[PDB]
Formats: C-alpha cells, structure tokens, sequence
C-alpha cells in the first residue's frame, strides 16, 4: 500500500460499478497509461473490524501472477480512504451471463475450462480460491475468463467439510466448482428455495446434489465428480481438465464474446 | 550442399520437434562441433513443385549473418533426401507462448522489439522476410528471439498491396498484425474463409487494435497497419515508438514466460 502518492491524480474515477465488498466499486482510467481499471474505494474509519480481512485479500491477490486471476495493481491511501486498482473487465460476470435463460452446453464448458485453469494455478501456489461462485468469475470484453473475490480464510457453494467448520484444503474450490457448474446450467446453485440457516444443516447431512434436468450424461458425471462428500475423492483441477465433458465441449474463449455481446 | 558426406553420421537425430514445411524437423547434434542443431528433412521426390521455394528459402537465409535470423549451416542430399541444418532454439515460437495463456504488455513489447531488431536487419540488407507472424518467430531457452520461416517471392499477415501487387513495408504491415496476435491471440479475420480476407484486406479499413490496451500499444499498431505502404514507419522508426520504450525489457525477462510453457 502506497501512502505518499495522490490517487487522485494517479487516476481518473468515471462510473461506479457496483456495491462491493466492504466498499464501492468504479471504473477509472490510469492516466499514465490510458488503461481502463477496477478502483475499489473503502473507507477505513467506517470499516474497522473488516480491516484484517481486506488486508488478507490484498496480500493473496498480490501474491497471484496468472491470466486466470484479476491482477492486482496496488492500492493507496488517501486521508480515510483506501483506494485498491485491479484489473478491469468489461464483459461481466458469469452470473450476468445467466440473467436471460440458459447457457448451452458449449458455453457451459468454455467458462469451466476456463475456471479450472485459474484454480490449477491457485492450487499449485498452495492457494486455495474460498469463494468460486458466478458471481465472482468475470469475463473480459473478448471472452477471457479470471477469477476475482477470493473468500476469506451464503452457505450455497460451501463444500460440506467448510460448513462442518473441520480443516479443508483445494479440494472445498473442486465442491464449490461444482456447484457452480450447476449454477451456470440451472440459473442456481441447489437448495436456492431454502433459507440459507436450513441450508446450513442440510449440506453436510443431504446426499450431495446432482445435475437434473435433459443434460448431457458427460456434464452429470463432471457435477458427480466434483459434488462429492468425501473431499479426497474429489479430483484435482488438472485432472478435471481431461474430463470428457469439457474436452467434448470447450470452444475458444472468443466465442463467448457472442453472449458477452448479448448482455451488453 | 553436400553430396558426399552422410548426414545420418554426421548427425544424431534426438527428437522429433513437429512437422515443418515441406518436411519433418527434428532437434539434433552436430557430432563433429558437439552443438545441438535443428534439422529439416524434406524428400525431394514428395516434394516436387515446391523445390523452387526450398531453393529460394535456403538462398536467403545462407545470406543472413544476425543474431536476430536463425543461423543457417548447411545443407546435406542423401538419396532423395535434402537435410537442412540451422540453429536449433529450445524455447518455442512466440505463437506456443500464446497458449498457457494472454500475453501482458511488457511481454508483447519485448517480442516486438527483438522482432523489429531483426526486421532492421533484413530491411538495411535489402531482404524482406515476407511471413512475418507469431508461428515464425522463435525463441531460445534464454529468451533470445530470431526469425525463422522467410516467405518466397494463408493471407491474414499479407499487406494489402501484397495482395494486389511491393517492399520492405510489407513487413511492417505483418508486424502491425502480428501485434495484434500477440496482445488477442490471433490476427484479424481469423474467423472468415480465406478467400473472404482476400478481398477484405485491400477493400476494408486497416485493422485496430479493440480492446483495454495501453494507448501507446493501440498507436503502435495503428502505425503499422496504414493502408498507404510508404506512410509506414521503418523498423528503426518503430524501435523508438514509446510503446517500445515504455514497456520492452530484457530478454531474459521471457524464461518465466518460457518455462510456463514447458
Ligand atoms: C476487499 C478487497 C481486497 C482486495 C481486493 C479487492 C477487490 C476485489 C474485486 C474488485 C473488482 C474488480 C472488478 C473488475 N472488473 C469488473 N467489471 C465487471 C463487473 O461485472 C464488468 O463491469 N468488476 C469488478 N468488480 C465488481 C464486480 C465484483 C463481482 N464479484 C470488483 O469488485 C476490486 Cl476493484 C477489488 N477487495
Ligand atoms: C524450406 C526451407 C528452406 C530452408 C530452410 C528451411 C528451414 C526452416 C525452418 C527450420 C526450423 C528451425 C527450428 C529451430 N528451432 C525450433 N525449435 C523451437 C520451435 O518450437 C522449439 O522446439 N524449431 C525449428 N523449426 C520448427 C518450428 C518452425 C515454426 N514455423 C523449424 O522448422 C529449419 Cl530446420 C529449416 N526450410
């Protein structure tokens, strides 16, 4: 963190973005480069308690280096407020993809290929993602596919050994990818009708969920694969790589500037 | 080349690298010198029709002495069989960088330099490499780059003049699509049948580059990519472009590239 430099005058703040974590979310320009950016602004004296978590964010992502996770650039601060820069995505997130109908089986497997890449390199560097969801996979203007939002070390994509609060490694992202190959197939993760405090107790005790619906039996054995009780039997991202579903049914990540287009 | 000599001891063959043109390639070694070398094995019965374009790719080639041109050594005919011996690079194309993953800008820069260098080189030489594209350009496993593959005398690198008949410029419009390939992963129209670009490239816009690129890497290309052969700048311009100043770094900047790749 950078206290001597004006962001300010480092950047150029244009349209908010979104309400973030912990903060507000912006579009900005770097002025020295011309490249568009992400600028979370968080105000510390209203943010005490959160302040730990935020600075374990900083310090994973600043610790990532991988076209699968949203760079972080720096981040300064001025008077009270903590101003991060990461990398700015233009095509929206996987859960914006979902908001018209469905996804097919194509675009499906496109986005978890790509998914996988990030968290083979993340479980590589011994690290673990905490919080793979849609809405925390965001797409680039021309299709790329990073991950962002990393989780802190909603109950929905919480694999059931994160819920029962026991040890957990990699293997919670492949439970939490697996959900999340459910949510881009149905719109939702399971149990979304339920309270999230019921769904609390219904993970670790339920059978885990399967894909139900006219899909192909490759994509339910990728969901079966992932959704398992056991984390160990769980396979790692590598090998999830090889699945027949995605080798079957993953284009170029071009193609989804098609439904990056269509949201836009 | 050598018609007494037997390539088969004078060579070993150690790996397959991938087919080439007109023939296989292998990585092998010189076993009188003890240096590792590429070998391209084309059968000149096979072959036939192309031979001109061998001959022309080996002329051109044993007339450039850069570090930026891959070395050639020399050629050996066995039978029906034309070994061509040139310096071996272990790093892979630029084109095999692009797979693990997109290309940051300090990475493109660097790859642009190098090839420009060489572009430089060609140009005051009165040679034109005539296929520039990220397949082309090789690296070593230090980071080193060098051109590879001339063109003789696909169409989505070619300079809209080449398309309807040109010089030197026309390098520099490949270099302006080769750019291109580097910051998206490939060049313009990949999508289209080739015969489509053929006519799209003289009758369109030049291409730009869309995209959240610095405004430096977007002018760079727009330099190259000018419609008007002569209004484009020469490599020596273009090893000056702020793009180039701003953001190339040291060669050996690209082993962690290189080793991602491996
Ligand atoms: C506490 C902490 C600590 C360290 C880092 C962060 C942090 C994490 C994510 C971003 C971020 C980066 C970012 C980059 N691009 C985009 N565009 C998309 C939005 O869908 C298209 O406009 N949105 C971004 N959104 C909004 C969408 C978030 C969805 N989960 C961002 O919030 C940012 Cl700027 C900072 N936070
Ligand atoms: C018709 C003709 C006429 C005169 C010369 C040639 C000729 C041209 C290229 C090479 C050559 C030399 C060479 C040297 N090093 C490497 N390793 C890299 C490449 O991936 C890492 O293994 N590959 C090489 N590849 C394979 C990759 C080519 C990419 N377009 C080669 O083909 C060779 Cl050995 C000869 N051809």
């Amino acid at each position: 963190t950078n206290l001597k430099a004006d962001p300010e005058e480092l950047f150029t703040k244009l349209e908010k973005i979104g309400k973030g974590s912990f903060g507000e979310v912006f579009k900005g320009i770097d002025n020295r480069t011309q490249k568009v950016v992400a600028i979370k602004i968080i105000d510390l004296e209203e943010a005490e308690d959160e302040i730990e978590d935020i600075q374990q964010e900083i310090t994973v992502l600043s610790q990532c280096d991988s076209p699968y996770v949203t760079k972080y650039y720096g981040s300064y601060l001025k008077d009270t407020k903590l101003w991060i820069i990461m990398e700015y995505l233009g095509g929206g997130s996987a859960l914006d993809l979902l908001e018209p109908g469905p996804l097919d089986e194509t675009q499906i497997a496109t986005i978890l290929r790509e998914i996988l890449k990030g968290l083979d390199y993340l479980h590589s560097e011994k690290k673990i993602h905490r919080d793979i969801k849609a809405a925390n996979v965001l797409l680039s203007e021309h299709g790329e596919v990073k991950l962002a939002d990393f989780g802190v070390a909603t109950p929905f994509w919480m694999a059931p050994e994160v819920i029962k609060q026991s040890a957990y490694d990699s293997k919670a992202d492949i439970w939490s990818l697996g959900i999340t190959a459910i949510e881009l197939a149905r719109g939702e993760p399971p149990h979304s009708e339920l309270h999230p405090m019921k769904v609390l107790f219904l993970i670790p005790k339920n059978n885990p969920p399967t894909l139900e619906g006219n899909y192909s039996k490759p994509l339910k054995e990728f969901v079966e694969a992932c959704l398992n009780k056991e984390p160990s039997f769980r396979p790692t991202a590598k090998e999830l790589l090889k699945h027949k579903f995605i080798l079957r049914n993953a284009k170029k990540t071009s193609y989804l500037t098609e439904l990056i287009d269509a949201h836009h």
